[PDB]
Parts: structure tokens; sequence; C-alpha cells
């Protein structure tokens, strides 16, 4: 007896997501982990979007 | 006698316009302003960067 995700997991679009695809035609996902460790100088994320 | 301005305004990137001159080479100023205006559904920002 095996234990399975009942149903999808869901990506939504950021606030910043919506900006940045608006104006560049480009989408980085989950921008507000990225800009957090890159200004608190930290070099890994600890999970992938 | 008139009033000047007594020393150089400041500009200051935000941590998202680090993330965005990073990685799409670009600038967006008040990239939090227009990000707020833009997910309430207003349309004019009070004034410029």
């Amino acid at each position: 007896t095996v234990s399975a995700p009942a149903t999808y997991g869901n990506f939504v679009l950021s606030p910043e997501n919506a900006v940045t695809a608006i104006s560049y035609h480009s989408i980085l996902a989950d921008f507000n982990s990225y800009k957090a460790h890159l200004t608190s100088g930290q070099p890994h994320l600890p999970n992938d979007s």
C-alpha cells in the first residue's frame, strides 16, 4: 500500500512575476526567494520551484 | 534670495531591481509601486522615480 499525492500541485504567478511578464516577456519562478537569498548573501536556495 | 536644494538627491535600486538587472539586463524604477498599483487595479502613479 503506497502513499501517493491525492491531487495536482498548483503553480501560481506572483505580482513580481506579473510585472516581469508584462515588461520583459519573462518569468523567474519564485522571484522573492531569489531576491531574499540574493540580498542576504546566501548562495543556495533550499528548494526548487 | 532664493531657496535651493542643499544636497543631491539619492536614487537607489531596490532588491527587485537587483534581481531584474542581473537576469534581464534591465531596470523598472519603482518596481514595487508598479506592482502594487497593477495588482490593485489603479491606473495612475502619484509621481515618477
